[PDB]
């Protein structure tokens, strides 16, 4: 792809962020800790899973970042809505405001309703996203493959402005300890 010029710095926000996770102090990281991280419970947290949002808002242009996901066995990535549902059980959908793909038990989805099975023959080290706003277009790329293309959202309807989706999964497997790390520009 030729996206890369549309790079942004993400950052990710701590106060969205589930009470189990760790975030580093450049806020370029996250992990999920095997207890509590002491924090005060608020509005914005997902509570029910491992869920963070970036910092940074969209409302217009084109986008791109890209998230390492080496060593995981399960994950999600995309964007979502500034105003999803932090509390409670919820599928990633377009319908619920999420734009996102998945691994999970060896296989990777595509978060449509019902979700979508994707074919990937290099199991991805590096995720790039894209975002074009006024398109509605989100796409991921197989950085590890040369780029290719895993999966594109089209006739997006946003409907609000937009911020960076992550979640490192659970890890009752004792294998998906290892976290989603923001790669440099
Ligand atoms: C993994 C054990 C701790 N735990 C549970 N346990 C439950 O299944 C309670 C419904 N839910 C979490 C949600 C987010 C973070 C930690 C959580």
């Amino acid at each position: 792809h030729h996206h890369h010029h549309h790079m942004v710095h993400i950052t990710l926000d701590r106060n969205t962020a589930n009470s189990w996770l760790i975030i580093s102090k450049d806020r370029r990281q996250v992990r999920m800790g095997d207890t509590h991280q002491n924090v005060s419970d608020n509005k914005e947290r997902f509570s029910n899973y491992p869920m963070v949002l970036g910092a940074q808002r969209f409302s217009s242009g084109k986008m791109y970042w890209e998230v390492d996901v080496t060593q995981k066995e399960a994950w999600d990535l995309g964007v979502c809505r500034d105003s999803v549902q932090r509390k409670g059980q919820f599928s990633l959908s377009p319908e619920n405001g999420f734009w996102t793909i998945w691994l999970w038990q060896d296989s990777y989805e595509a978060g449509t309703s019902p979700q979508t099975t994707l074919h990937i023959q290099v199991p991805p080290c590096q995720i790039g996203i894209f975002v074009d706003y006024e398109a509605g277009v989100v796409s991921f790329y197989n950085i590890t493959d040369h780029g290719s293309l895993i999966y594109t959202f089209s006739e997006c309807v946003f409907a609000g402005p937009l911020r960076p989706f992550f979640n490192v999964g659970f890890n009752y497997s004792g294998g998906n300890a290892a976290p989603l790390k923001l790669c440099p520009l």
